[PDB]
């Protein structure tokens, strides 16, 4: 029957139906897919990880709903930036594992799309046929919990990533460089100050350099992530993507 398309926006777009790469895409294939935008998802720049957890919970919930309702319906997923983390977490830890909550839907998953993916598998990337060069072969997602062995499954994946989009394309050798580590800290933190998962708690565990230096860099990274999330800039930056190859992908 009519397949389902689940979409998760990138940082800064808390409106499921609002403008943005995954929703724009869904709107270009509504003649072949049914569309379920993922809400209850703050798409927050910081703290991001709690935002990710909400998006993950909602994506899992919705998948179960639509797919239990129509057993003959296959599905696809599409996520951008923070949205790519949400889709990536659901795939890796809820669909793929032999006892994952969504594992019974694995045989029904046909296509997954990531743009600007912090969990992007090493050396796995596709061009968006645009003004930016595809991410290089020795780069991967910044996050340590990243996708692996995607080519080993029946579904097909598109992971669009530009060099210049650093968190989507870190060089393997740079993975534990200080600036990179603090970037990972910011993305995983529950908040700046608070419990075991705060930026400050993580900075202490990291060590290497004075705490004050780590606080300052974390702040500056947060100021920049916020700048991308909620600021009118041009439409030709590397963290942005042309959605059409992904459209021609969904359309098969």
């Amino acid at each position: 029957s009519k397949p389902w398309l689940f979409t998760v926006h990138g940082t800064g777009q808390p409106d499921p139906l609002g403008p943005g790469l995954p929703a724009d895409t869904a709107r270009d294939v509504l003649d072949i897919y049914r569309w379920q935008p993922i809400g209850n998802y703050p798409a927050a720049a910081f703290p991001m990880w709690p935002s990710v957890e909400k998006g993950v919970a909602e994506l899992i919930l919705q998948i179960e709903l639509k797919l239990d309702a129509d057993p003959y319906a296959d599905f696809a997923m599409a996520g951008y930036s923070q949205g790519a983390i949400v889709v990536g977490q659901v795939l890796k830890h809820h669909i793929l594992p032999p006892t994952g909550r969504l594992h019974r839907f694995l045989h029904r998953l046909k296509k997954v799309i990531f743009w600007g993916n912090p969990m992007r598998q090493k050396g796995f990337a596709h061009s968006d046929e645009w003004i930016h060069p595809v991410a290089a072969p020795d780069t991967l997602g910044i996050l340590e919990d990243r996708l692996e062995n995607l080519e080993q499954y029946g579904f097909e994946v598109r992971d669009y990533a530009h060099d210049g989009d650093m968190y989507a394309s870190i060089k393997e050798d740079d993975l534990h460089e200080y600036e990179v580590a603090i970037g990972r800290i910011v993305m995983k933190a529950s908040g700046f100050i608070g419990g075991r998962d705060s930026v400050v708690a993580q900075l202490i565990e990291l060590g290497q350099r004075p705490i004050t230096e780590g606080i300052a860099l974390a702040g500056a990274i947060i100021d920049a992530l916020t700048f991308f999330a909620r600021s009118r800039m041009g439409d030709k930056w590397p963290h942005l993507y042309n959605r059409y190859p992904a459209v021609e992908f969904l359309r098969q």
